[PDB]
């Protein structure tokens, strides 16, 4: 039906072999089968992917291309740079938002979480007409904090909340939920782009995606393949695919031109 | 907790290569694997699988082991031949209730298909203690007289009841609905063992064998590997590992060996 369903492809990121032209060919082929948005890199992280991500945001002419960084201003100007000549660029930021993490990772308190998460993206708000904001942990985080650090976020200027399923545990019981209530507690949610990245630790990568597509999701993250991280992420085709034979359930269209999935496929497999 | 999940594999059926000697051996692997109902084969389909089945049933001690049979008197008399020396033998019997297949493949009535059910099922309870029975195609056929054809069944002495997404297009939503809807209707429900039988064509047969234990399923059918059919079966793998590692949310114990999945596995693969 009418609802739309935007992919967004991680592939050149979790590529964790690709040298430079094999990264800009998957983003050719990519763009061809119809993804809407391509990370291309995390800018910061070496001088390479800087100059891989340009390389990228240089080749595309027809979808987004977007870009990683931390709440760290120094990585949101190095992404700023590495996207200028993007023809429509965007910036992915994250910053966890779980207790554990807070305590261990970030040694960071609730308060200085949600002060960072403001600054950093109404900081790279002014440089970006779209943020895509990711409270990484969401789903072992506590339920109301996860909902404080959306908010926020969203007030600050993220257009985009992208909920990722770290741990790879969750299901589509419990990931459902999670987008149910915030729904029922963000009054902004219906004029906010959400999404999710869930990860295939236990099988269900597909499933949960499908799960917050049924509860508000109109976005998913995700790898042609579902290959990278431990377990796998998110097999954009399964998706694409579930959405076409079921239409009659999910009601959602999207953009993907599904006779392009085997080349994808068979290119991202070669390399 | 203390819900206890039965594991029944259907990998020497759904080796659709494996010679005699290699049955027997993936056979002791799943009994070693803790695996509770092998099913050996589809005795009267050809002499061979005759033969085989026989040889399965002999090697085991310690599990369960059952084949196939079609609502025809002839295949469970083969079924029963077949499993007449194993130390704890089931058999599986099943009939299409769609109104599909019911049309065009058995041209056969709803009346027809009840009538079928009960006197086949009480045919069988007379030779074997434990009947399965699966209403082929479950998750097409109209709900009410799914329900139907399941109480029938039951009444007729099958204490297993497996419901099988033979196309393979359901999910964890859908799914998880008809189960609650044999708990709603079905005043037998909790006396009863409920399965399920996923098929992989969309990459959730995991999602939706979990989503059928939620509501209710205390067994769970599939392969080692999932491998099988078009797409394949579920991945026992996948589902024990859940299980185990978000007991927290399941609360469901199971048999299994979980440090003999990758012999299980690699001898799988391997042949």
């Amino acid at each position: 039906s009418l609802k739309k369903i935007q992919f967004f492809d991680t592939t050149l990121r979790d590529g964790e072999n690709f040298d430079v032209k094999e990264k800009i060919q998957i983003a050719l082929q990519l763009e061809k089968l119809g993804i809407d948005v391509i990370e291309a890199g995390f800018p910061i992280s070496s001088p390479g992917d800087f100059e891989c991500v340009k390389a990228i945001a240089k080749a595309i002419k027809h979808c987004s291309v977007t870009g990683l960084a931390r709440c760290v201003e120094g990585d949101i100007d190095r992404a700023e740079e590495a996207l200028k000549d993007a023809v429509s660029p965007q910036i992915h930021i994250f910053l966890a938002t779980s207790d554990v993490h807070m305590e261990y990772k970030l040694k960071m308190s609730r308060a200085e979480v949600l002060a960072s998460i403001k600054h950093h993206i109404s900081y790279a708000r002014q440089k970006f007409d779209v943020v895509q904001f990711s409270p990484e942990d969401a789903t072992r985080s506590d339920r109301a904090f996860l909902i404080e650090a959306v908010q926020t976020a969203i007030d600050a200027g993220a257009t985009v909340i992208n909920i990722p399923d770290t741990v790879g545990y969750t299901n589509p019981t419990e990931f459902g939920q999670l987008f149910q209530d915030l729904r029922r507690e963000i009054k902004q949610f219906d004029d906010i782009i959400f999404a999710s990245h869930c990860h295939d630790d236990l099988g269900m990568a597909t499933a949960n995606a499908l799960a917050a597509i049924e509860n508000g999701a109109r976005r998913v993250e995700g790898t042609i393949n579902g290959i990278g991280e431990r377990a796998g992420n998110t097999a954009l085709e399964e998706v694409a695919v579930a959405l076409h034979i079921r239409k009659d359930f999910y009601q959602a269209e999207t953009n993907i031109v599904l006779n392009q999935f085997k080349n994808s496929s068979d290119l991202i497999s070669r390399l």
